[PDB]
């Protein structure tokens, strides 16, 4: 199936599968069960910033998910991703919602990846960034029911006309080229991610969370990967 | 058909549909035959460099086009591509051979596009360098003769096991993702494109030339657009 | 003296000194009589962005100043920076009051400048960017009544602590490091500068202005240069 | 006295002072006796490339240094940078030669600061590229022996007219306007430093070395720190 890397960002305690008892952000490397994770005092209705860096010499994948003036939570998990996946991938945002739900507002998201080849020493690097959402946004692939525009964000899971966000909803959006993630020729390899978010809920638990994740080319939602699965895997292994 | 804007750098002069008698640099506006061109000193076998700009405030497309230690050759042209070019578009390099040939070797390739939205007054932006090109580059669809990966090299058109470059042939190189290069609502929006090219021929008079092109999201080679077409026009009109 | 070249968001017109009979913004070449004005329908209270831009290929200094959802106001002039300024210059922004009064509130500020070789082909580049100003930010000279840290702003003129603006205030704001702008042996020079501003005034004619400027590395504010000379210029000729 | 944090490639093995007995690179901290090295493979006359990066959330300092088609030498140290140097430093680059010595060339210097504040989430950065060094090099504060111009390379040690290296000689350059590491309000920090050099020498032991360095804005070059000193320690403690 798909090779899966995430940084998932989980307002749902789901303890069954080893979630902690309460909101927290993780890092997920081919499974829901996180490898570390770190508690993350979640603000309903606020906007809150997330910040993904890795480079191949510390080989470190670490988080950093704040609010303005509020503690920072800070996750890291040692992995050497060439390991892990293959050498191209598709790098995106997913999110979901089950029986309870949340609204899965994306405001901005840039990423910066960097390539530096050991017999030439020259760089190839790629940079997108993106502060608005068009309603055609043809450089992201939409999957599920993600949908852009809405105020010029991207909302990952479904919301009604009035505003109120709808359960057992999955959705993800992938930028359009693939990514040189790693070489075997080169020195130094960096990625570095960040995005801004709003995640709103009506009820007294917000559900399932938002993750920023590094899969194969052709990565597809998992049938049945609402809830729980935040719209990454197909089972709870 | 397609809808094409691109910058050339012909090295045969074809004076049947309009060139000057000389190898020169031209501003092709939805036609092979130039808006404006400028006389281009070009040196068989050395590289050089080609740097293209372009911004929504002056509607001025220039191009300057130089080998280290040379004069460059330099060619600009008032257009507003508001009106010429779909919103929507994809970047690419594109040459051809035809009776006479020569290698279209590009050693680099960046681009950098940004859109500053009127709504907002946020810019979403597009950056990619290609320093070097593997065998397997996933990010360029490539298209008829086009290759990667010999010496780290994109070779646009056919070129032999030994080294020499073969008639009849064209080859084009462009980024897998959509490029938006225009929004009603923008305050401003500018590109800038630079790559260096290394053509070398064996004969007397090298052929036909290189150009960086943007065009329609689902642009294809033409049929019979070798030589003089340079791999972008169904005919001379 | 000090040479100044600088774009002007002027407020107040003093038509005795060639000002036309409205807000205005202006291209200034060691004078503050504009060698080219434009209408600028200045918006009380708003936040806006000015968006300058110049390149050595088509020698044209362009400024764009707008606010969100309303009309762009653009003037361009033709210009040889390399004949003007000294090849080492420094960058910075400056205001005034006079008789009438407004807050000259810089919110955010970045510049990049790039000088490409013609021996080389290779290039050196320039970015800063500022979306806070501290109370000590060391990388800024700051002149005359300008300060920083007020809610992490840049204060160009004077604010009483209620907020409200002083008459006959003048400041400035300089980079530390000065710029090389211009190289004779360069092929390709750019620059680009981008900042969001706020007037605010509680009176019927706000005045007098703000003005980004490039000027010789040992620049300071002329004496007596509130009101109208824009803390940039001596006199009026 | 000044603070000095420091990534060294020392060419010369001073064992009295704890070096290891072989050419190597290491991370100093106030100190010449470096808290940890590894071996280097240092190559006479071959142009080689150092990075070294660092970001406030895993409060690592690593640093490359690598020669086209060979292998790289890595070192690592987690160091929280605000306890050990102030707010705002200068950050340069160092090098020296006793009894023996070397070239001190540098050929390229490449620099990137970024900080995230929490009060509002927004970036400050800084970013400087010399790929070429000009006579008179007015962004950068020389010192010693250092000077620029000469084929466009920074020469940071004495060289005779010739190009035969001198001994006995110490010099610095630091990028004229001072730098934001840190602060109390970062949700994230960090920088990214790269460098090219030709260590080359005509006897059979080349010395001293070069050093990447940041202190204290106003930093000057302690007396008698030719040799082992690096340009960088008063003393061997
Ligand atoms: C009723 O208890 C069980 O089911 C509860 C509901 O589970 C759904 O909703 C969750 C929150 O949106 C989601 O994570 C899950 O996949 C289901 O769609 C659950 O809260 C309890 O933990 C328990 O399993
Ligand atoms: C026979 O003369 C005519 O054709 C000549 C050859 O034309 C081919 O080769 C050209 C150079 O490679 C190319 O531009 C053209 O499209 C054909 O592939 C031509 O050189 C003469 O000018 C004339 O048209
Ligand atoms: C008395 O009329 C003359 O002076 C008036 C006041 O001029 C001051 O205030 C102006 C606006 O702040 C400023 O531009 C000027 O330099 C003086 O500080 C002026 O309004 C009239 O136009 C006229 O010059
Ligand atoms: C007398 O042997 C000792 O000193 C030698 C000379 O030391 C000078 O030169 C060194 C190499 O350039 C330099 O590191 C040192 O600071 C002095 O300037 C040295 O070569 C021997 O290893 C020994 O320590
Ligand atoms: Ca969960
Ligand atoms: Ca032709
Ligand atoms: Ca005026
Ligand atoms: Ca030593
Ligand atoms: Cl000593
Ligand atoms: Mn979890
Ligand atoms: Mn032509
Ligand atoms: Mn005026
Ligand atoms: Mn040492």
């Amino acid at each position: 199936a798909d090779t899966i890397v995430a940084v998932e960002l989980d307002t749902y305690p789901n303890t069954d599968i080893g979630d902690p008892s309460y909101p927290h952000i993780g890092i997920d490397i081919k499974s829901v069960r996180s490898k570390k994770t770190a508690k993350w005092n979640m603000q309903n209705g606020k906007v809150g910033t997330a910040h993904i860096i890795y480079n191949s010499v510390d080989k470190r994948l670490s988080a950093v998910v704040s609010y303005p003036n509020a503690d920072s939570a800070t996750v890291s998990y040692d992995v050497d991703l060439d390991n892990v996946l293959p050498e191209w991938v598709r790098v995106g945002l997913s999110a979901s919602t089950g029986l309870y739900k949340e609204t899965n507002t994306i405001l901005s998201w840039s990423f910066t990846s960097k390539l530096k080849s050991n017999s030439t020493h020259e760089t190839n690097a790629l940079h997108f960034m993106f502060n608005q959402f068009s309603k055609d946004q043809k450089d992201l692939i939409l999957q599920g029911d993600a949908t852009t525009g809405t105020d010029g964000n991207l909302e990952l899971t479904r919301v009604s006309s009035n505003g109120s966000p709808q359960g057992s909803s999955v959705g993800r959006a992938l930028f359009y080229a693939p990514v040189h993630i790693w070489e075997s020729s080169a020195v130094v390899a960096s990625f570095e991610a960040t995005f801004t978010f709003l995640i709103k809920s009506p009820d007294s638990h917000p559900a399932d969370g938002i993750a920023f994740f590094i899969s194969n080319i052709d990565s597809s939602i998992p049938s049945g990967s609402t809830g729980r699965l935040l719209g990454l895997f197909p089972d709870a292994n």
